[PDB]
């Protein structure tokens, strides 16, 4: 799975067509793993790494980077939905992936919450998963406090009115 992750990210860089990457998964990863939380973790982690590498390469995002990022995420949305729809616990896994990804970049200003807004508006992550992620004690990935600090007002609104 740490391996699998190696291969998947290599494959995305080689050809980031949503179609190609979905076919590679289906042809190279047993379907029993498609509903595994660790697989959803490596999947979402690889997509986010790729998007970052594209939007903010080694050259405070510009409006052009914000649009580019939305567009790339939009092209991946049907692949992510194919594995996450109807699976709230795997959606919580995808939120931990995005938490750890932002933790790994030192929480860039607004990044985590801009992605929560995306994932919610794109119907990738349901309300229930956002609140399960908030309230979850059982998992231990780093960066959970600083993540909460940045999306708490948003989550509280979601929860109450």
């Amino acid at each position: 799975l740490l391996k699998l992750e190696k291969e998947l990210l290599k494959q995305i860089k080689l050809d980031p067509s949503p179609q190609t990457i979905y076919k590679w998964i289906k042809d190279n990863i047993s379907p029993k793993l498609h509903v595994d939380k660790g697989f959803v973790n490596i999947l979402m982690t690889s997509f986010l790494q790729y998007i970052s590498s594209e939007v903010n390469p080694p050259s405070a995002p510009s409006k052009e980077q914000l649009e580019q990022e939305k567009q790339l995420l939009l092209s991946f949305k049907p692949v992510m939905q194919k594995f996450l729809h109807d699976h709230v616990d795997l959606q919580v896994s995808a939120l931990y992936a995005l938490q750890v990804h932002c933790y790994n970049s030192n929480f860039p200003k607004g990044m985590l919450l801009r992605f929560f807004v995306h994932f919610y508006d794109m119907e990738i992550i349901e309300e229930e998963a956002f609140l399960a992620w908030k309230e979850d004690i059982t998992q231990e990935f780093p960066g959970k406090g600083k993540a909460l600090f940045q999306v708490n007002q948003w989550l509280t609104w979601l929860e109450t009115a």
